[PDB]
C-alpha cells in the first residue's frame, strides 16, 4: 500500500499528528481531511567549525571543533478528495545532551515549505502553527532547553522544499514572516509550553555575551558565514557582533522551552525512535532534484495530487 498512514510511523510523528487532527476535530469543519505526519528521514550528522573561527578558537581550545546533531525531515499529508496530498514539509537539527557547548540542547529549524492546498483554506495557517507549536512541546518533554528559528523567506523562484509552487501563492516578505511565527509562538506560550522567546540581541545581552564562540553554530544558518567574514575583516570582532545582532534582531528568534536551574538537572535525551536511512529525503537538493528531473511540480491541486503519489511510491518501494 502507497498511503501517507501506511509510512513508518514514529513518535515524533505520531505527537504531531494527534495535535492536528485533535484541533481539526474542535474545528469540525466538513471540508477538513485527515492529517498524517510522518518522519520520512533522519540521521546524524556534524557541523564543522569553519576555518576563521577555527583557528581563532578551536586551535586555543576554547571551542569544540565540530558539533553533532540528529536531522529530520518530515511531511504532513492530507486527505483531499480521497487522496493524500503533501501539503507542509520541515526540516529540523537536534543538538542533543551529548553535544558540547554552545549548542548543548537546542534545536534548530533549518528550513520548511508548503504548498496552500490545505482544505478548508480558512484553516490551514492554524495547522502549520499546530505542527510547529507541536513540534517544540516534543522536544521540550525530550529535554530540549532553546529553539532556534531565522525568519527567511526564500528568494523568488527559489523552492525550498516543494519544486514549483502553484503561481497564486504569495511569498511573505520577512515582515510578515516575523509575525507568523511571532502569532505561533504566543499561542504556544498561552499553553504554557514555552516559557518566552526573546530576539537573539535581546537575548545575547542578557546573557551577557561577550566572545563569537558562544553564539550557537548551526549548520546553514546565517551566523558562521558572518564570523568567518569578521574574523577576516578583522581582534576581537565582539562589538560589532552585537551590532550585526541588532541590525538583524527582528528575524532571529530565541525560543526558551525550560527555564531557569533545571536546565542544569535534566537526564540525559534519547531519543526513542530510530534514524531513518533515507537518502532521498536527507537535505532538500535531492528531493527538488528528483522532482525537477521526473516533472513532479506542485504548481496546481491536480499536479500536486500525481506528485505525492509519485513520492509515496518512491518512499515505500526503496
Ligand atoms: C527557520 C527557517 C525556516 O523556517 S524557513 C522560512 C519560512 N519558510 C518559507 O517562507 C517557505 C515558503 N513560504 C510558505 O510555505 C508559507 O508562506 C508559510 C511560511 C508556510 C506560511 O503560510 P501561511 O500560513 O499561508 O501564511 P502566509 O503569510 O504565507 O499567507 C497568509 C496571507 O497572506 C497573503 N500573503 C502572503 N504573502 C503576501 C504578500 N507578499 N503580499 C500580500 N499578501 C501576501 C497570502 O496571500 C495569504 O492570503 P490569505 O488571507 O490566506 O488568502
Amino acid at each position: 500500500k502507497f498511503s501517507a498512514k501506511r509510512l513508518q510511523t514514529t513518535r515524533l510523528g505520531n505527537h504531531l499528528e494527534d495535535r492536528v487532527n485533535k484541533f481539526l476535530r474542535r474545528q469540525n469543519h466538513p471540508e477538513a481531511g485527515e492529517v498524517f505526519v510522518r518522519v520520512v528521514a533522519s540521521s546524524d550528522k556534524t557541523v564543522e567549525v569553519k576555518p576563521g573561527m577555527k583557528s581563532r578558537f578551536v586551535d586555543s581550545g576554547e571551542m569544540s571543533e565540530s558539533f553533532p546533531y540528529r536531522t529530520k525531515a518530515l511531511f504532513a499529508f492530507e486527505e483531499i478528495d480521497g487522496v493524500d496530498v503533501c501539503f507542509f514539509g520541515m526540516h529540523v537539527q537536534e543538538y542533543g545532551s551529548d553535544c558540547p557547548p554552545p549548542n548543548t540542547r537546542r534545536v534548530y529549524i533549518s528550513y520548511l515549505d508548503s504548498i496552500h492546498f490545505f482544505r478548508p483554506r480558512c484553516l490551514r495557517t492554524a495547522v502549520y502553527h499546530e505542527i510547529l507549536i507541536g513540534y517544540l512541546e516534543y522536544v521540550k518533554k525530550l529535554g530540549y532547553v532553546t529553539g532556534h528559528i531565522w525568519a527567511c523567506p526564500p528568494s523568488e523562484g527559489d523552492d525550498y522544499i516543494f519544486h514549483c509552487h502553484p503561481p497564486d501563492q504569495k511569498i511573505p516578505k520577512p515582515k510578515r514572516l516575523q509575525e507568523w511565527f511571532k502569532k505561533m509562538l504566543d499561542k504556544a506560550f498561552a499553553e504554557r509550553i514555552i516559557h518566552d522567546y526573546k530576539d537573539i540581541f535581546k537575548q545575547a545581552t542578557e546573557d551577557r555575551l561577550t566572545s563569537a564562540k558562544e553564539l550557537p553554530y548551526f549548520e546553514g544558518d546565517f551566523w558562521p558565514n558572518v564570523l568567518e567574514e569578521s574574523i577576516k575583516e578583522s581582534g576581537s570582532g565582539s562589538q560589532k557582533l552585537y551590532a550585526t545582532m541588532e541590525k538583524h534582531k527582528e528575524v532571529f528568534f530565541v525560543i526558551h522551552l525550560h527555564a531557569g536551574p533545571v536546565i542544569n538537572t535534566l537526564p540525559p535525551i534519547v531519543d526513542p525512535d530510530p534514524l531513518l536511512s533515507c537518502d532521498l529525503m536527507d537535505g532538500r537538493d535531492a528531493f527538488l532534484t528528483l522532482a525537477r528531473d521526473k516533472h513532479w511540480e506542485f504548481s496546481s491541486l491536480r499536479r500536486s495530487k500525481w506528485s505525492t503519489l509519485c513520492m509515496l511510491v518512491e518512499l515505500h518501494t526503496q
